[PDB]
């Protein structure tokens, strides 16, 4: 699985290693992915990069990060999903001190067609 | 909905902010979508890191427009996206002071299993 | 490095795994990534998703696809990026037989600090 993580900039790196664990633990409990093919990207957004509700968070725009990509193979259930999805969700918020309620999850469901790894497709390794 | 915005670096924090807002109002006029649902990623890219044809500007190619991804829930009509994709298009045209011919916007759709807002599932609420 | 290439739907599956295998390659030639490093997921776009001049091309928009989203561990060079620019181009254009001025790519870089393999940062594992 691999997880794009947008959030606000300014965090050290310990809370980032400690975000990186924590939400792989979450992707392992939840869909059973082998812990070494969890890969978690993050990626930082200055104030002035962050919009919610047409203002940005530079002008006072209320929490609307994290937003996680989580790219998966094809073949998880919907209740997996919807535990993938409550995971990431407590995980981040928690680790970053963030709203719940503003983290979202969005699962990109990768046809095993679709999918490469090493140069070779997830259905020629039987995935 | 969700829109990130593939930008190259070199516009100040007026231009930004203008983007977000009237990006914002494009995607409410014309999906309906509550304004304060709307979510505007800026990923501010060096030229360097931008590819047209093949290459960089910085190695010839012409300016980039940005290049809208719009995350949307899964149940927007055909309209609706035909509508959206025309007013992110004018509207970046608009702020950026650039050809609309080259304004670009794709849409994912993320099905309702797949997509999740607090911790819940879209499905799980009523969406 | 992780790779989304967004594309028309409707190619074959013998089109989409020699896609994978020759971007693959094209990533290994450019940067010298360990090529089992090298994900590459492929995001298939309706017709009426995919927009340029803010028409689909359901509607008559000109080629506009492959767009390739390249995600890759800070520290790669100018002169490495062109390549992969280049490579990543000229590649997907020539196995979908699309033209390369419809070509994009998008390269972000991600600080070791910001990336996770298996729980932990690519700076804990010496890289």
């Amino acid at each position: 699985p691999t997880l794009e993580v947008f959030l606000p900039a300014g965090h050290d790196d310990a809370r980032k290693a400690e975000l990186i664990a924590r939400l792989t633990g979450a992707t392992v409990d939840s869909i059973g992915a082998p812990i070494e093919s969890v890969r978690v990207l993050l990626t930082e957004l200055p104030a002035t990069h962050i919009g919610l509700g047409g203002r940005s968070a530079a002008d006072g725009a209320p929490p609307s990060l994290p937003v996680i990509v989580a790219i998966l193979i094809a073949g998880r259930t919907d209740e997996q999903k919807r535990a993938l999805i409550a995971a990431l969700s407590e995980t981040s918020a928690s680790v970053l001190d963030a709203p719940l309620q503003a983290t979202r999850v969005m699962i990109k469901d990768i046809p095993n067609t679709d999918f490469g790894i090493g140069g070779q497709t997830a259905r020629a390794l039987g995935r």
